[PDB]
């Protein structure tokens, strides 16, 4: 491994290469929006406060699920289901290589002894180097000659934790470029595709209540459990491989007695470890340096 997640695109669609933003930090509602500071890590030591939906990183309610053939048994790398890309938040940042960084997701201050994150993250690397404008993708169809503010565009509206990740078919595009020092035969720059490198993932598997489980994935995530012995938090050492423009994605996995998905593909619980409150449930993303 990793796997290669590869995708072809529909607008509409699933794979339709959709616009996320690094401001938005309210809760998976609208709900009204609330929108803070981008979430630009660059520089490194900072901190940024944000709500991730529930299910978000290990997401059954997307119907959605892929395998990872690079498993041996191929049997412990099924049906590993897909993280919600809008219920989860994005953040990125400028580095490199060799930057030797730490990433801390936890519980906000503000909801220090409230029980139900689980927060894990995807962090991918981009070697076009900044957000990637393509016109005729979802949210750039009408029109558009860049990006809005604040925003860039990912492969799909339900993600792979555990992948790179590809998207084919694309509206054919003459300026799909990199800057000078990106090896394009290693990392190519297609008229009709883009790819979203892995870099590191992993979630917090300390669980609330030793009784319960947590709606993860039996046997192909093994590699990819943190744990602290602290419910609610993880920490992770990365070693930042490339120079360049790196894409960061958080979220949620939820603590249960049981859970179930049904023929038509609904999500059942039941004894969630959810004491969330109006406002949502706030984790705060940190990047240090070291
Ligand atoms: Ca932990
Ligand atoms: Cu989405
Ligand atoms: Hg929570």
């Amino acid at each position: 491994g990793v796997a290669e997640v590869v995708e072809t695109f529909k607008n509409p669609g699933t794979y339709s290469s959709p616009v996320i933003n690094f401001k938005i930090a309210s809760p998976p509602g609208p709900g009204t929006p609330i929108y803070g500071p981008p979430r630009d890590f660059s520089g490194y030591n900072k901190s940024y406060s944000l709500a991730i939906g529930k299910t978000s990183y290990y997401d059954p309610t997307t119907g959605t699920k892929w395998n990872d053939d690079t498993i041996t048994p191929v049997s412990d790398g099924q049906d590993i289901w897909r993280g919600w890309t809008h219920t989860g938040k994005w953040s990125f940042f400028n580095g490199k290589a060799g930057d030797k960084i730490t990433l801390s997701v936890q519980r906000d201050a503000q909801e220090a002894s409230l029980k139900g994150a689980h927060p894990g993250f995807i962090l991918f690397w981009r070697p076009e180097g900044g957000p990637l404008f393509w016109a005729g993708t979802q949210d750039l169809d009408e029109g558009q000659t860049a990006l809005p503010a604040d925003s860039d565009t990912v492969i799909g509206h339900v993600i792979v934790q555990h992948a790179d990740w590809t998207l084919q078919g694309l509206p054919p595009k003459a300026d799909h470029t990199a800057p000078a020092g990106v090896d394009t035969e290693l990392y190519p720059m297609k008229p009709d595709s883009y790819t979203m490198y892995y870099v590191d993932s992993g979630y917090d598997a300390d669980k609330y209540v030793a009784s319960k489980k947590l709606i993860m994935h039996p046997t192909a995530f093994k590699g990819l459990a943190l744990n602290d012995g602290t419910a609610g938090a993880f920490t992770k050492s990365i070693t930042l491989p490339k120079t360049g423009y790196y894409m960061l994605y958080v979220a949620n996995v939820l603590e249960v007695d049981d859970w179930s998905v049904d023929a038509d593909g609904k999500l059942t619980t039941t004894g969630e470890v959810w004491e969330v409150p109006a406002k949502g449930c706030w984790v705060n993303i940190t990047i240090s340096k070291p």
